[PDB]
């Protein structure tokens, strides 16, 4: 799981 942002 990879999540980037806001």
């Amino acid at each position: 799981a990879v999540a980037a942002g806001a």
